[PDB]
C-alpha cells in the first residue's frame, strides 16, 4: 500500500509563474503542500507527475519541475510544447526520482504571468513512493 | 504485487466519439472491460493513465477521463492537442484517483466520428492499483 | 519497495535514430542499460515510461518503443508529435507490459539524425517493476 498525494491549483502566481497547490488525495505523510512548494519529509524513490493546461498564444511553453536540497538545487524533468499563433495544449511529462527528507520540490513555468488553467482536470502535480 | 489492466481499442464509436475497449494485460479482478467504458469492482486508489493518438487537422482535440459512481459525475483528468491546419499527435495523460466499487470509468472525445487510431501502440488506456 | 531504472542520454547515435543510455537511479537488479537498448533479465509486469525532447523543424517526429524477446518482435507503444515549421517539443508516453527474461528493449526514432536533445530533464526513459 502506496504513500501518494495528488495536488491541484489553488491560485496561479506570477521570468516566473507558479501554482499555489492544494491536496485533493493523501495516503501517508511523507509529503506535504506549502502554497507553491512541496516539502518532503520521507527519504525514497518517487513517481512524480506534473500536468500544466496552457491557453497561451505563440511562443513555447512547458513546466519545469526541480528539487532544492541540502545546499544543491537540480532540475529533475521538465515538459515543453509549441502553440500555435493562433492556442490549447497540456503538457504532460513524469519520471522516477530519488529524493531526500528536506527536500523542495518546485513547480516553475519560466514566464511572466503565464496564462495556466486552475481546472484540477487540466493542471495537477502528484506523487507515489514506490 | 500489484493488479493491473492495460486496454487497446477493438474499434471507435461515434458531440461524442468513444472507443470500445479490450483488455490485453489483466492481473488481478478488480477493474472490467464492459465495451467502452470500465467497471471498478474494488474500491481503492490507482494510476490511470489514457493515450489516445489523433488524425484530425485543424480543431483542437483531446480526451476525458471521468467517473461516475453513487449518484455523481466527475472529471478525473483530461488531455488536449492544438492539431496542425495541414496532422497527428499522441496526447498522453495519467494521475492518481481514489476509486469506488461500482464506479464507471469513461473515455470520450468532445467531437462527432473523432480521427481516432484504433492501433493498440498509439490509444490505449490502463489502471494500476496503488 | 519496487525495482526500477532511470535512463538518461549519454549521446544520440543516427530511417533511424537511438540513444545510447546510462542509469541515474536504479534499484534491483532485473534491468540493465546496454548502450542503446535495455535488457531484461527477471519477467514480470513493467511501468515503462519515455520521453524524447525534438527539435526538429516541420516534420512528425515521435519515438517507438518496442520489445524483442524469443523469436517476435512486438511495438509496445509509440509518442507521436507534428512540429511547427518555424520548433520545441517533448513527446511522452508510458504503459504497462508484461515482459519476458531475455526481452530487448528499443526506443527508436524513425529518422536520419534526428534532433534530439541529450538533456537528461528533457530525453529520458524508465521502468518500474509492477
Amino acid at each position: 500500500k502506496h504513500s501518494v498525494l495528488h495536488l491541484v491549483p489553488v491560485n496561479i502566481t506570477s521570468d516566473v509563474t507558479e501554482v499555489m497547490w492544494q491536496p485533493v488525495l493523501r495516503r501517508g505523510r511523507g509529503l506535504e503542500a506549502q502554497g507553491d512548494i512541496v516539502r518532503v519529509w520521507d527519504t525514497g524513490i518517487y513517481l512524480l507527475y506534473s500536468q500544466v493546461l496552457f491557453h497561451d498564444v505563440t511562443f513555447t511553453m512547458g513546466q519545469v519541475v526541480s528539487r532544492e536540497g541540502q545546499g544543491r538545487r537540480e532540475t529533475l524533468f521538465r515538459c515543453i510544447r509549441s502553440m500555435p499563433s493562433d492556442a490549447y495544449n497540456s503538457c504532460y511529462s513524469a519520471g522516477v526520482f530519488h529524493l531526500h527528507q528536506g527536500d523542495i520540490i518546485t513547480v516553475k513555468i519560466p514566464r511572466a504571468n503565464a496564462k495556466l488553467s486552475l481546472s484540477p482536470h487540466g493542471t495537477f502535480l502528484g506523487f507515489v513512493k514506490l
